[PDB]
């Protein structure tokens, strides 16, 4: 129908909640996630109201095409949501209600560059479209925004959900337009990662040590190259996982490292190998003894080193 | 139409009853799972009676938009379900009966922690929307809540499929609503995850552990590397029917053992050759005499406390 | 409209007949599978005839909504099927005929027990809707089920496609409903199998035993591990293929045997070097003499009795 | 609207033309592929003509059902088209012009039995619904028959786009009708196959005819199982483009060979060391030198002898 | 409604502009992506026209069916967009204004020859459908056309978004036509790739050419075999990101180049090692002397050749 009269010069107050059920399938390589949620909506228009003698229950009929309803719209949003009207009620003041529930799935950009240990943040962005008599602005409802304690998330844990009052006023296409921003806190559960890539990988590493132990080319060639497949494969396992991610991470530091460590150990025992062939055993063998000791103090500075620039 | 008459001042009992067709597509990353099933319904309304004199055969007229039908929500699914509506029919009385039919997608939790020996329960929930006259309150039918033979999941047996007749009366968005919920019990079939999984990474490990019968650095050194790889590619095998799960599983505890013993098995190969080279036979063959009967005694004793741990 | 008149008791005959035009997309994990055909539907009903006076063509109108038409539901389908309504004409006696279109995704199980040489069977499930003056029964058209010669399902051959000419007549939710059931008899070809998975697995079997030929430890051992890892990337390979089955079949069977025989085979080098070391070379000449003959007679023997015990 | 009048005995002719926008999306399993195309329609009924008093411009009005519009379907799809009705126009002798735009998924039989250097023909298949006072046959208009030249497959090469002019007219469900065959022929590139899959394969296996340059038994045998390894990892990494097949190809063919040609290969090296053994190296000296000219004649005339029982 | 009356001979000009959203989802085997974004359009009509009188803020009625519209088609897009109008408003003179937003999926070449460092442009094709009465012609408003900060693409940067104001008119199926062409340059973030792909190869690569230093045949044939290995699987590990590509790319001619010096290792490594046994030593060392300089100056020379071959 028509919008509310002009005549109170006040904007119309939509107050806004958003109620959530459940997230699920958060897509790592699109950044994408489905939610499921509620959403409330409320606002007075004295141009209908309700006289008190018609009843004392506050008659609240539910109106359609009777009645103004303001439309919301999601901004990050890649199609419109399936929203399901509830129920509508008119107050005796005119402070009308509302009530919807829809299922959208949200972009939001996500940030894996502490990625077994790393916290992100999503956002739902909601503006209301103006009108031609009055004007329409957007505020918070603190008792309508919270979440479910069935909202589960395959991997995280949900710390708040809040929504913050100061909308982002803005001029777009020749219109003024206001938005509102939803922000989901989750933290990554870190302990399954540990065990499951992080010892294993350190235990194939220690094993190709072995080698500065022995004296015998052969099973030092066998040693190294043997673990450095194993290493492969382990890879190839592991980035099963990982979403792909055309940037700077960690792990894959973590892993560059290891190809490095690789890559020396080779180069030391073909240097002993042809010391030793040359008569010089007293040479190779002061190698071999410093490389004992060189190589876990230099691998254990080097990752000190990269936990201190990636999470300082 | 309009709702029934306030005059009975008792609620309008409606009662509900699920019958199965088939589920299939268990989705264990999404944890979802896809339904098939009938949906029945029964509720009287003495404003809409039916006269004897018309017929004896209870004349039960299909009546769209001419009767007041109550609308069914489920609470857990991704989208609407796909209703088709059969029949309506009308008892003398008013005892309105009532048929669908719907596909859903629902979202329900799994707990992947006993994983080969697991059994899971999941959960339909339906709520009614209230009415601004009478009430509704939603009862369970037990003649027709169940499921046809025809009722396959693959890999899973079914046990039972029954209905708790209490609903979980609650406030939510300034409306009191009640719930009611759908279990169904299934367990795992388990005999094929031997002879597929576990008997064959025994044999692998069983076939490095005939290095503690023999001298010779090289052949060991191929053995315990050999298998190792061996063990890498089964896992990169297993991996792939496995449900990825960021948490803890009794499969990734035996995973994380295997890699273990794997480690200390090639640290005492480098120890008796150590020691050989040095001129100690006699403690270099205690050494492997005893680790012969150390090491499947203490593979057993962790095995026995694993299951004791996470089936007890 | 109205349903026929009840004054002629007979239940209402309706001639059902299935044209298949081309089944696409077998899936196995699911078990499902998509149609497209025709659907062919004729009945009788004197209230609405024709006049010859009119024409001697028997002019056989378009009616939408002006004629009864009994509807037909498909019992195992996911989603409701895309009819496409192509023509309706009505006989000078009112005998009424149809003809739709239609494509459908069918939930159907699969046994994949003697998977390289099995055979399925497909149903298709038809029920009608009862109408409240008559009834109506379902009766199979022979001149009207077929299938077109470009039908054509990737893998496997058409052998016949008939329809139980007996309703299953049951009661369901307090109604009589009739069932007809449409069924398709498909074999796999099985002969790309063999030089694709069966004779390299029989050559890297064989490889392996040419270890009985020779009394290096380290190459004996190079042998039997390096055809183990081969044969676990060959399961590798070979289980991409396959679909995923929570049960017993023959091919799994074949592969832990392989898995049994390798256990063996290591086994037996290990003991003819244990020997050969404590100085009874004459033993471990005559074990090694009897594992050449022993291990293809039991491997033979073994496969014999796997094939007896699955297909027969 | 009312069918032309019956008086002139001539079958309404419908001169139809597909233009093709793209052809995306040529999947190998389902054997089916996606297209975007333009269709045209022109047919001429002296009921609705056009006075030249109204205009000389030709006055050709837009009517929606207002004019009677022959309906076209599909056959190979599996669901019906996206169409799009852009414009019709009226001619003054009643030759009514007409044009669509669709999106369609069609299912149309492949051959990869010359995988590499094969060449496919595409069909799509139009029917037109007959009606009861007129008939209506199918023509193909030459001048709307085309391509744009921003049609690109990927690695398909498009060679012509022609419409048989020849309806196949025959008998279905007591029904005539017309059917119309489009042929897509395309070839597909071959150059990068060559030094992506076959000249890596070549070099593996010329690495492991060195072995026949030597006499050390560990040497060849690590050289002949690593190197049959190597190409069960190759041919991992080549099927995840090959589509599934299930029955016979060249490219198979070849590895079978190359599967037999490794097995030969080690029995001739466990052949020569067990002669070696028994002191005559007379005897395994001449095979081996035999052997040395023996394997690439025997491959080169069975890959002879392939391709002239595959490509003739 | 009617078009705007022909007594204006000016083409009905509709002042376009595209400002993006977000662009998600750029998948390279379909070369396809969707988008997100606005659409605006404006165009002044004289018979539609406002009077001052009315009001002074120049009164604009959202009119459904009593305007005419100029509707927009997109060309390269698999389906009809998803468009949502927000306003249209109409101008004191008739200069009415237009607003609407859209996602749709754009079908656009790519071209993966310089793969790792490689930029895309990519087109969106506006068309509009003539009218009887007046004409229509495009034009570009460049106060509409941008960017939001918010547009991110998971590995590419953004440079630019134009828009071609030239239209390039030609005639189809008898009817002339406008096209519009919206230009997106993006280019490929390529530093992850070098530490991803590139150093851990040239390791591998290296790591094989420390047999030049070493006169053990059975140590040199672990060695490169073992690393050739090592190569192929991470072949297998890098083609996971690689998109399909038909033809030609500078990475795989890198990789072939790969090969082609592993088979050469291996001839030489034989050849040292047949010269030896045959008692020429010093022609055995002179020939490895030689290699251990001779293979990275070719392999320099030949990828500063194939760098000036793909980017010259
Ligand atoms: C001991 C020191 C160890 C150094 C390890 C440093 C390290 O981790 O650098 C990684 C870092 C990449 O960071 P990411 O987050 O992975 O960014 C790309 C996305 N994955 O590497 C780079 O910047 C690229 C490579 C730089 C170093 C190159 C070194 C090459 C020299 C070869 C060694 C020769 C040894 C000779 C011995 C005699
Ligand atoms: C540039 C691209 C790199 C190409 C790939 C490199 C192949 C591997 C090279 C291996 C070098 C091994 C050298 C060796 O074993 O010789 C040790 C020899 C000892 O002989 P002496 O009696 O002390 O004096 C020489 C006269 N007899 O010389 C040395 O000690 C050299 C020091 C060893 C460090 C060499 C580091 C090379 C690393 C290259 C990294 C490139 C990136
Ligand atoms: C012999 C004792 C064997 C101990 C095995 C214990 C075990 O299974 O612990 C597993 C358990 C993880 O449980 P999951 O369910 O897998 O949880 C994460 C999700 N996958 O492991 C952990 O808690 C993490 C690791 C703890 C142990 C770390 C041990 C490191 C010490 C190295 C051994 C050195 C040996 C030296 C010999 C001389
Ligand atoms: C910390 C990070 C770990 C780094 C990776 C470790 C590399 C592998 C180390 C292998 C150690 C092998 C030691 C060896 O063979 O020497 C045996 C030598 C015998 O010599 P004796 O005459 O008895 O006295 C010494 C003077 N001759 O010493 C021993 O017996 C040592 C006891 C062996 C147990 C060592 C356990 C080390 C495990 C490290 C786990 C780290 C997590
Ligand atoms: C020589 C005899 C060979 C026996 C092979 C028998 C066989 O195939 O049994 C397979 C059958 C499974 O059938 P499937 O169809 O695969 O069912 C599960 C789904 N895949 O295996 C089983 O029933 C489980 C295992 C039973 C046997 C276990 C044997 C363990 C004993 C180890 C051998 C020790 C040898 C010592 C030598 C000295
Ligand atoms: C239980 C879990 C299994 C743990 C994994 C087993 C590791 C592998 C064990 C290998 C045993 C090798 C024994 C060997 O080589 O010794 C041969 C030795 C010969 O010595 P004699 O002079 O005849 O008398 C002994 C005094 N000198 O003894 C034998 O002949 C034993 C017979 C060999 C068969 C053993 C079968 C063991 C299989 C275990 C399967 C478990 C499931
Ligand atoms: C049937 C299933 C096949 C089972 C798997 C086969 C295992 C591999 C068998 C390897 C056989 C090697 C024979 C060998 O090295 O002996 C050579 C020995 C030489 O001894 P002489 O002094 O000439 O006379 C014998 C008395 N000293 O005999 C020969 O020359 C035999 C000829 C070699 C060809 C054998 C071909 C066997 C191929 C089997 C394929 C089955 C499919
Ligand atoms: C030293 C010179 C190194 C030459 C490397 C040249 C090169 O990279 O050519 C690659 C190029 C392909 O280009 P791409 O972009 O990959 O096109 C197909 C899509 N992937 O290769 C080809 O054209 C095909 C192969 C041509 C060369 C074939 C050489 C065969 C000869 C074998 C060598 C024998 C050595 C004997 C030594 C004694
Ligand atoms: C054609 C298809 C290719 C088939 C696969 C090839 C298998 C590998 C061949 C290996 C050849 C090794 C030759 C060898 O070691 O002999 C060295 C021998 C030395 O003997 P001399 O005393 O100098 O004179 C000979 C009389 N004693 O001869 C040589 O030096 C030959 C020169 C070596 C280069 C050979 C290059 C062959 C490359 C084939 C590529 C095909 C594509
Ligand atoms: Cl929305
Ligand atoms: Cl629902
Ligand atoms: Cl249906
Ligand atoms: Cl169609
Ligand atoms: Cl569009």
């Amino acid at each position: 129908v028509s919008p509310p009269p002009p005549i109170a010069d006040e904007p119309l107050t939509v107050n806004t909640g958003i109620y959530l059920i459940e997230c699920y399938s958060l897509d790592d390589k699109a950044e994408t996630f489905k939610v499921n949620a509620f959403l409330s909506l409320s606002w007075k228009d004295r141009r209908l109201a309700f006289d008190p003698v018609r009843s004392g229950v506050r008659v609240k009929t539910y109106e359609p095409e009777a009645i103004w309803i303001p439309e919301i719209r999601f901004v990050n949003v890649e199609n419109a949501r399936d929203a399901d009207v509830v129920d509508i009620s008119v107050s005796p003041d005119g402070t009308v209600q509302y009530l919807e529930r829809f299922s959208a799935r949200v972009l939001s950009p996500l940030d894996f560059r502490r990625y077994p240990f790393d916290s992100q943040t999503l956002h739902i962005y909601l503006i209301v479209r103006s009108v031609d008599t009055r004007n329409i602005v957007l505020a918070v409802d603190l008792e309508k925004v919270g979440k479910n304690d069935d909202v589960f998330l395959t991997g995280w844990d949900i710390e708040s959900f809040t929504a913050v009052v100061k909308p982002a006023n803005f001029a777009l296409e020749d219109r003024l337009e206001s938005k509102l921003d939803y922000q989901l806190r989750i933290s990554r559960q870190y302990f399954s990662y540990i065990p499951n890539i992080i010892l294993p990988m350190l235990f194939i590493l220690f094993i190709s040590w072995t080698a500065f132990w022995s004296t015998s080319y052969e099973a030092n060639v066998t040693l190294v190259v043997s673990t450095l497949i194993a290493h492969i494969a382990f890879n190839i396992l592991v980035e099963t996982n990982l979403p792909k991610t055309p940037y700077m991470t960690y792990t894959g530091a973590i892993i560059f490292m290891i190809y490095l460590f690789y890559f020396v150990a080779v180069i030391e025992v073909t240097v002993q190998h042809y010391l030793k062939v040359e008569s010089q055993p007293a040479r190779a063998a002061s190698i071999t003894r410093a490389s004992r000791i060189a190589f876990p103090v230099v691998f254990l500075l080097a990752n000190i080193i990269l936990a201190f620039l990636f999470f300082g």
